């Protein structure tokens, strides 16, 4: 439980660039012309495995000791968590098991196995397949490796906003999406620590919004049930740590429905030519969103684009959505 | 320079100096699709060019050979598409004026495109032909030089320098697929293979409601098509080029036609074994290649097709991928 | 007179990476194996005008105002300050104009007119084209760029050491050559807020050693002559304001000599392949010999080749020397 | 013995680029205003072994069976051959013995052995490496990599050609140097199968001239002395079948002098800011001695940076003769 200080070094030492690299934040032309304000994405999907998930997961790895690294690593995902996990592993020379649901596409297992991990598929659910990769971790001697909740994983995520206080000094706000709040602690508890003048705003889907329920009640929650529309915010509970971050540095919360996250993926895809998958796209549709209850105009704002790994065939729910939006 | 030998051609392809605009575009193995189809297959990604298709390089081989005079008198065509956005970029980088003609009703975001590039947009006609037939005329009353799509030596010439680059990322080819829509592309890759490496098969390929050249191959010349479907915008030509005619029947080792059908499962093949999403004609030459695959047996070869453009209208995608979920 | 934190905001917003750029920090091998060390140099000749000397020109010159640039800026320099307030007006579509002694190789001219700025040869040495630009600057108005007193223009400078720390967070020891000393106030500012306890080392030459004079003293004093070996670091007269910095954060200074200089350049030549000119040699030569003086072992040490623009005959005396170490 | 078509195949063929990059083919701007041509260099410097020679040695290798491969390769060089070598056999996964001298520097046998290669030192002059190298080669059964006389290598270096009438078609005239003339030989032969309109010239140090020599004799001769300042092109016989390529497909040979070579190397620093060792500022210094001779102007003039892994100390020789001129 390291204070702000601690954090601004810890994102310093945190060796992200030995797996991932440096973000391009772009200007988006046509959606900055129609909102009257510059709105710059960091494209986290241009990182090796397509999300900005490679940063922490690298960081807590490689601070392992030698004894943990010959153990192994273990975790549990659907996807980006994954892949950040199995290609840490092979840059480090580390056994990595990810547990995933016996329900998970092919092409996921593909991509996980493709970047040299070992993939067990086990539950029904996510809950199932966390279950034993805990039980297996304590069983086998793996070394758990935290989706979100942790200090080391926050620090690597944090490496994301500081390469943006290098890029564009003159921000104002920076949107962040949240699932288990592993990136908005990174971003708030960094920019808080270096240029604090700077609006840091966390952004969820309405029936993902596990922060802003932990936010309601001050401590974390479960929520009753997740939607999976976005695949990579669908978590039940923020984490300790994480909100424990969020709740002292963050600025602003705001929700949107699954309608403005799709009208987002197609602003992506006409503006930077990029097909974002809805958690990706999902803090454009909070700015969006705050940028009109607000009235904000003549801004600098940026959003992150935190991954690009979407299922094809579920690229119809999103295309009909917009439409269905269309058609009003 | 007006029916040029295969030798001529290829010391043309040669002098075109495409690598002032174009760049030289990866090569890249689809690993899905080889381990399933039992031959390496290979994708040319013209989509990586500056203006997302092939279309720069004969575009501005042809420009830039031309004269100081009509340079300095700017150039024309008539095009919506992919062919007006090569122009436009010529244009610019060679700081030549260039007026592109389009259809009234064409979409803002066309027309951003192109106007983004650098060419001048003048909106007439209620068609394609009504808009060609305003920038003939206007080439005649104010001395626009007119920029063919395909029927003109030196765009072949430009389109042949991506054959040259084949043979050199991979000189142990067993099969070239390419997709014809004037047959500009088709000849330029015909001709130059047959002077380096003629053991190489070349192979076109047309949409079935667009096979102007397969027609042209019937009757032993070119023909006008009663109707051409619309679904590939890229290759919906009526009537095939004289010159490339010329070269396709001398040079070209088959032909292939597919529906609608094979195209959307190409479409679905790239975008899940390299991450690009191509519009319908940069897909087709890798639907030619599947159904050639399995109408000759072919196994344990190295076969290469062109993904020749990736402009794509996000909301044309659920046509796409509604197809692709009924086919399973 | 800004605190530290202030200088740190300063770094974040420096402007410096729509001229310069992230340069690399890399192992030297031979080296490293024969010192018992890691040994790392940062290449900030791989800048676009092949010394470090543009961020803080681009910074400076970026932060003006619109009616500064509109009259243009002047600075008077015998190289690299001059290419980098070339380059920094021609990004920045703003006139500039350098006084240079009329001595200058005609090589460095070229350079500084190639890079977009306009060129007066006047004066017997630096002092005197100094004396024209700023005598020119009163009269006509043109906005003075100083090549390292000024807040701004250290602000520039630090982003080096921003990226030194995100390059490799578990360095002991970081040596930096001192001319004016705004290289050596950017640097140990700027690591001092976010990592200090990293050591910043300042390195001069034996015979222009104005910031070992000005501490020794307690102020920024004069020095009767000045080495002109070593061209980039011959000041006669330490900053104020990065006398300020240096003497509150550096952790400490060592002078070297001609010999140890030019050892430096064979060093970077055959290890990193790269001709520096005797300045950016200089920090290498002082890392040397601390670690040699303090026997030190086992740790991970960098020094910054702060440039490479080197006249190509004037090379012959670094040979000459180079010979004679080898006799 | 093949043709020119079939080197022509050859060149295409050759796996190049799974090992060595495309080189910048870069302007000289202060050498192109003096003299009145456009002045561009190819810059084979740039390779990572900082020479030519890597794409010769990766299509040789590249071409050997699976079983020459795990028995290994082996050659004799002091410099950038072995650099080739050591490098391709890094990238091929194969193991590979380099014979050199046993007063070679140790930077020299230390670049070496960071690409990946085994050195042997042993022997008093190149000539007894060699003979080591091809003793240890019929004993153990180590594939002998030549560093020019070999139709693959010159197809390899071929493909440096290649690029070049890719990147600049209206070039007028090319020049190379020549040691044991693998690169004139691939360089010649690939242009004159493509764009023969373009001028190829050989250029050669005086004290290392035996292709002028073989040229002179009409067949490859040996030549009594060879001077050892331009240390790649010290080649005391021309290799067969690059005589044979050379003579048919070369339009001139020009010869110059070590204080020709010295005043290139100048040049080079000052244009493109490289440090070239004496035989990559061959080719540069024969077209400055060609443009004057014939009193060229206006025309476009390339030649090879051919290598840059230079002696430092070497250069106060270098220096000296520049303050002379």
């Amino acid at each position: 439980a390291p204070e702000g200080a601690e954090y601004l070094r810890a994102v310093l030492r945190a060796p992200v660039y030995e797996a991932a690299q440096v973000t391009p934040l772009q200007k988006m032309e046509k959606l900055s012309s129609r909102l009257d304000n510059v709105i710059l994405v960091k494209r986290e999907d241009r990182q090796p495995v397509h999300s900005f998930k490679l940063r922490g997961a690298y960081a807590m790895m490689a601070g392992l000791t030698e004894e943990q690294k010959a153990h192994g690593v273990i975790t549990a995902s659907a996807g980006n968590h994954a892949q950040g996990v199995a290609f840490s592993s092979a840059r480090l020379g580390v056994k990595a098991l990810i547990v995933m649901p016996t329900a998970t596409a092919d092409i996921k297992v593909d991509a996980v196995r493709g970047f040299g991990g070992e993939v067990l598929l086990h539950g029904a659910n996510f809950d199932e397949a966390k279950a034993k990769a805990i039980e297996l971790s304590q069983q086998q001697g793996f070394t758990w490796v935290p989706p979100f909740d942790h200090p080391t994983v926050i620090a690597g995520q944090g490496t994301l906003a500081l390469e943006l206080l290098q890029q564009d000094a003159h921000l104002d706000r920076v949107f962040v999406p949240v699932g288990g709040g592993g990136l908005a602690a990174g971003v708030a508890v960094l920019i808080k620590q270096l240029m604090p003048q700077i609006k840091v705003i966390a952004v969820e889907a309405e029936d993902s919004a596990c922060l802003k329920a932990a936010l309601d009640a001050g401590h974390p929650v479960d929520l009753p049930r997740v939607g999976l529309f976005a695949e990579g915010v669908a978590v039940k509970r923020i984490g300790d740590e994480t909100f424990r971050l969020c709740q002292e540095y963050l600025d602003d919360i705001i929700t949107v429905d699954s309608d403005a996250i799709c009208a987002a993926v197609k602003d992506l895809f006409e503006d930077v030519r990029a097909v974002a998958e809805p958690s990706g796209a999902l803090a454009l549709a909070g700015m969006k969103k705050y940028i009109a209850q607000h009235n904000i105009r003549g801004e600098r704002l940026a959003h992150i684009l935190s991954g690009a790994n979407v299922n094809f065939l579920g690229l119809r729910y999103v295309l009909e959505r917009c439409e269905l939006l269309e058609l009003e």
